[PDB]
DNA sequence: ATAATGACGCT
DNA sequence: AGCGTCAT
């Protein structure tokens, strides 16, 4: 009977990043409702952050800054920097890279986003465990952490809430038994304390955490508590966390494969996948999904923290929508340009900063009415880092689907320009 | 007219 | 390879 509590896993989750981010760098920004916007044509631009002040208002992210406005007049703004005509990020991805270098130190961590990290605490817990001599565990070692599911049974302070449901769990912890899965899953959440509090210390940035035994439960437990908290969610606490859990609430069940979970299924949360076999599961979404469902509902799942803290792919898009979309040849050529120019600033920074360099370039477009996100994907060679080359390379691809024999123009409008660098090898 | 960006499965 | 899914 194999109950998926092997590994200690941590999903990190910087707070508001962008906003975090531009607060750090200019300080009337802190302590105030605002919010990061790119595009400032269109409605003001759209919000594509929003600080927990401005939250408090109703606003929102991808809504527009004259409508935000609206909920919130004080709002202030910190536009994103613009660069040969496309919103440039590159702020965020060098603050990233600030905090994945500080949580490179304690173990061994999956960059998942811009703003997430996975961890695998295991090897780093066992480290820990007989360097302290099996002595017991001080609340004071936990000053952010809550404990899912907890405080139980027979007070109106939410920290006084958080107290009594750490020295629950302090108290009923077995730590003579240094393999006890649940004194893992609190030796771990220290030293995220730990990291979490050198993040702050050495960037300014906050994060918020989750600690559990995979990825999945990790990042649930991550947004359970925030900002600057972390939660603690232990296998004894899945049944009940589970019980009205929505299933789309979890980490792949979001689209459309959840959907019909709880359309074929007749549920709405995620304990009710209990009470189906393996073959039942399997029978209704496949051999690899009724599997990892069927261990999911119980808490256990096993895809690992695989160790790349740097991306596989570099991409440049730029969207087009509505009356922008390109329809001339003159249009097409000069936004490959754009796009190839950011491209080899971004590659050639790759080339030098994580020793690789990437060998075929991808083009991808997407035309008006399609609402496929991509119309089109073609491979082509990549060999210098050279923004001319590979604007004419990508045109040369793509060229053959102008469907207007007036070469001036260009029919159907294209509303996407993607050029995706893969392929990556040693250098 | 939610934009940029990225991982992976399927075939 | 080219498309579809999903997440952030
Ligand atoms: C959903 C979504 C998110 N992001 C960004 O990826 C990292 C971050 O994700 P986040 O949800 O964590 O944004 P956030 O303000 O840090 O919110 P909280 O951490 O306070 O929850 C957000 O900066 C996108 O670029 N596109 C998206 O479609
Ligand atoms: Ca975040
Ligand atoms: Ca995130």
């Amino acid at each position: 009977m194999a109950t998926g509590q092997d590994r200690v896993v941590a999903l990190v989750d910087m707070d508001c990043f962008f906003v975090q981010v531009e607060q750090r760098q200019n300080p009337h920004l802190r302590n105030k409702p605002c919010a990061v916007v790119q595009y400032k044509s269109w409605k003001g631009g759209g919000i594509i952050a929003v600080s927990y002040e401005a939250r408090a208002f109703g606003v929102t992210r991808s809504m527009w800054a004259d409508d935000a406005k609206k909920l919130c007049p004080d709002l202030l703004l910190a536009q994103v920097r613009e660069s040969r005509g496309k919103a440039n990020l590159t702020k965020y991805r060098e603050a990233s890279v600030e905090v994945m270098e500080i949580m490179s130190r304690f173990a061994v961590i999956e960059r998942a986003s811009i703003d997430e990290a996975y961890v695998d605490l295991t090897s780093a817990v066992q480290e820990r465990l007989q360097k302290l001599q099996g002595q017991p565990i001080s609340a004071d070692l936990l000053p952010s952490t809550y404990i899912e599911g907890l405080p139980q049974g027979p007070t109106v302070q939410k920290e006084g809430m958080r107290k009594q449901g750490l020295f629950q769990w302090l108290d009923s912890l077995q730590i003579d038994n240094l393999t006890s899965p649940d004194l893992q899953l609190t030796v771990g959440a220290v030293i995220v304390e730990e990291m979490r509090a050198a993040i702050e210390r050495e960037t300014g940035f906050q994060c918020s955490a989750g600690i559990s035994h995979n990825k999945v439960l990790a990042k649930l437990a991550c947004g359970l508590n925030k900002p600057n908290r972390q939660t603690l969610v232990s296998h004894g606490s899945v049944p009940q966390l589970f019980s009205q859990m929505p299933i789309r609430k979890i980490r792949s069940l979001g689209g459309k494969l959840g959907a019909s979970v709880i359309e074929i299924l007749g549920i709405e949360y995620m304990g009710e996948l209990t009470q189906f076999t393996e073959s039942q599961l399997q029978s209704h979404f496949g051999e690899k999904n009724g599997s990892w469902l069927y261990a999911m509902c119980r808490g256990i799942e096993h895809d690992p923290v695989k160790p790349r803290q740097l991306p596989k792919t570099i991409g440049c898009s730029k969207n087009f929508p509505g009356k922008t979309a390109l329809a001339t040849r003159e249009q097409v050529q000069w936004w490959l340009l754009q796009l190839a120019q950011e491209l080899e600033e971004r590659l050639t920074k790759d080339r030098n900063d994580n020793d690789r360099v990437a060998t075929q370039l991808v083009v991808s477009i997407r035309v008006q009415g399609d609402k496929r996100l991509s119309s089109l994907r073609r491979c082509c060679a990549l060999t210098r880092y050279d923004a001319h080359k590979m604007s004419h390379d990508a045109f040369t691809v793509i060229k053959n689907c102008n469907t207007s024999g007036i070469q001036t123009e260009w029919s159907p409008p294209l509303t996407m320009l993607f050029l995706c660098a893969t392929k990556f090898s040693a250098s």
